[PDB]
């Protein structure tokens, strides 16, 4: 019927496929890679400081879509963006299927997912009571502030994602696997090792579907619902890439930290 008598008893309430031992090892590695690079781990809610409320209310630099930029808010956010980008690279480097790619492939994949991953890490720290996001576990920001400091409607999409993810009760492994599925994408141009990257994505997706089955979440249809959030995050990444091109047409390079320009000054 099954396996041994013990195995069937332990699996008695399981229906759905659980992770294999090899998937559990993949899951453990990705979870630890995320927790060792996710800032302020559990400490974030006490240790975050609100962005002063008089910053972000003065958008005066024009943009093509008519959502203007407040340069002082954009400066406060870019001031802390280089350590946050650096943690996404630290995370990817800790995944063996990423670190074994050619160096050129690893840079293309990191450029392709960086905003998706930093937006997910802000959105999972949405706080319903203050209606804020937390940036790098330290800066609490209101919708108006993040919208006027350069993101424009991107910030609304991240807040909407953050508010919707509260009911999903994601744990650190789910966040780490959504990050690995975002990272291991072949939807980018100029990759060499396409088949290998697709195979990794498929291994991460299936470990992730089996870990979701293991967790027995209390909202129904959890796995497709979570896939639809991955799609929302890729839309957020595309919106940000379009918006960042416009930033650079409008504003001088001196305002953009070198690593921020490198990861996104892109297509
Ligand atoms: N909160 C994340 C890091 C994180 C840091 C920052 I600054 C963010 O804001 C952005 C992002 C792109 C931009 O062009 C602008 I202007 C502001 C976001 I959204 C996320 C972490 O915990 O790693």
């Amino acid at each position: 019927a099954r396996g041994s008598h013990m195995e069937e008893m332990i699996r008695s309430l399981q229906q759905r496929p659980e992770p294999t031992p090899e998937e559990w090892d993949l899951i453990h590695i990705a979870t630890e890679a995320h927790r060792s690079t996710n800032a302020q781990g559990s400490h974030w809610k006490q240790r975050r400081k609100f962005l002063p409320d008089d910053i972000g209310q003065s958008p005066i630099v024009s943009m093509p879509d008519g959502d203007k930029v407040d340069l002082e808010a954009f400066s406060e956010f870019t001031k802390i963006i280089t350590p946050a980008i650096t943690r996404v690279v630290d995370f990817a480097k800790k995944l063996p299927m990423f670190s074994e790619l050619p160096c050129e492939d690893q840079i293309i994949l990191l450029k392709g997912c960086c905003m998706e991953i930093m937006s997910l890490r802000a959105a999972v720290r949405y706080d319903p009571e203050s209606d804020t996001l937390t940036l790098s576990g330290e800066m609490a920001v209101k919708r108006e502030q993040l919208k006027n400091g350069g993101l424009g409607v991107v910030s609304d999409a991240i807040f909407e994602l953050g508010k919707s993810l509260s009911a999903f009760n994601l744990d650190d492994t789910e966040v780490a696997l959504l990050q690995a599925v975002l990272l291991m994408s072949t939807d980018r141009s100029g990759l060499l090792c396409v088949d290998k990257i697709e195979k990794s994505q498929e291994a991460y997706l299936l470990a992730f579907e089996h870990y979701v089955n293991h967790r027995k979440h209390n909202i129904p249809h959890f796995w497709p619902k979570l896939l639809m959030k991955v799609t929302d995050l890729r839309m957020i990444g595309a919106c940000h890439a379009s918006r960042f091109l416009h930033c650079k047409v409008e504003c001088p390079t001196e305002l953009f930290p070198p690593l921020f320009l490198e990861v996104f000054e892109d297509q």
